[PDB]
DNA sequence: GGCGACCCGGCGCCGCCTACGGTCAGTACTACGGGTAGGGGGTATCGGGCAACGCGGCACTGAACACCGTTGTCATGTGCCTTG
């Protein structure tokens, strides 16, 4: 949590370096975008021991959330081809990404 | 003011080996952009199958000489007959 706070501070100094009053709004609408950017980058870059690249990271999170949506809607484990279709990828890429998203066990 | 309690911290330990043990966890997104390790073809260099060309024993063209062996040969010596 506290490292996330520091990374948000980093995004804040970045955003205020790139803010001007020309925008006809408050700070809270401009800075928050860059804070979100910095936190997302940190969570994608230094979260996993076996580091994944950013593109694969968003692949993992998209797969996880859409799979959770499938479970919520259908209430059953969807067929691999079904998940492949909602993702539009192939089943081979599906098993690949599923294996790439594990965590080390101590 | 140093003692004194007490108070707390603070640690530190709590005995030796042996069989097997069962599993799973929630809230971004796109977009570009470079740059690649992988997909291709074509080329230069090194790495295989048949003959290569030696050698050597001996062996023959036997040729040309050598080594005994031999009956060629013979001008020159004994024995009998005729005459001094």
């Amino acid at each position: 949590f506290l490292d996330l706070i520091q990374e948000g501070n980093l995004g804040l100094i970045r955003a205020v370096e790139k803010f001007d009053y020309t925008k006809g709004y408050k700070f809270s609408t401009y800075a928050t975008w860059w804070i979100r950017q910095a936190i997302t980058r940190a969570m994608a870059d230094q979260a996993r021991t076996i580091r994944i690249p950013v593109h694969m990271v968003e692949v993992i999170n998209k797969l996880a959330r859409v799979q959770r949506q499938m479970l919520q809607d259908l209430g059953r484990e969807p067929t691999p081809e079904e998940l492949a279709k909602e993702l539009d990828m192939t089943p081979e890429k599906v098993i690949e990404v599923q294996k790439y998203g594990r965590e080390p066990i101590s």
